[PDB]
């Protein structure tokens, strides 16, 4: 079709390494991309074998705006197992706003923090 | 792997009437979901096959700040053909903030608005 899909989401970090670390490393997520070009460096990545990616950006980038390092991202990362995955993150060092929580409407949902405060929602569908 | 990926992506609006009339009609997403909620509507929509959606949230949702409507998205949406896809969507009605154009590192790129404002990068890769 004419819009085949979502291509990237943008979150924007204070240093690319230290996110790569984090999104790759703790949170599992493959590294999809990461390409000089300007003195800007395109990074980028996505859950294993997940179709949108998320594009690490900086500053530099013409997308940034004062407010958008740290912020509620909009974004729902979706896992089979909240109570594993909440677990072994935690494990990890990673900062649950809101632990799992079961919903009226099905499933459960949590809410967690990259290290720049950038806030997930964090879904087990019914 | 812990989290098998993206399930939405929150896009605010006004009317989601209207919001549903330009994604499903207008840029021929999918609706993949419509259910009232007591006094909100849970909508989503998204491009046919893909596995993302856009979530098209009010005001009153909790997630909603101020300024969250009419911004610039942040999503890139794919396209195999930018100048037809441009063509025909400018033949729709849609407004294009930017029409395409050769990326200086690869690739093309052009940027569409929602009848709220709300902006998108459309790239053929």
């Amino acid at each position: 079709h004419m819009i085949s899909h979502i291509g990237t989401i943008d979150v924007f970090v204070n240093d690319q390494d230290k996110a790569i670390d984090f999104y790759v490393n703790t949170l599992g997520f493959e590294l999809r991309e990461d390409q000089a070009f300007g003195p800007m460096r395109w990074v980028e990545v996505a859950p294993a074998g997940s179709q949108t990616r998320i594009v690490l950006c900086t500053k530099h980038f013409p997308v940034y705006e004062e407010g958008k390092i740290g912020r509620f991202t909009d974004i729902q990362l979706v896992t089979e197992d909240i109570k594993a995955t909440h677990e072994e993150l935690v494990r990890r060092g990673v900062n649950f706003t809101r632990a799992p929580e079961q919903m009226p409407f099905g499933g459960a949902n949590a809410s967690f923090q990259d290290p720049d405060g950038n806030e997930f929602l964090l879904l087990q569908p019914s």
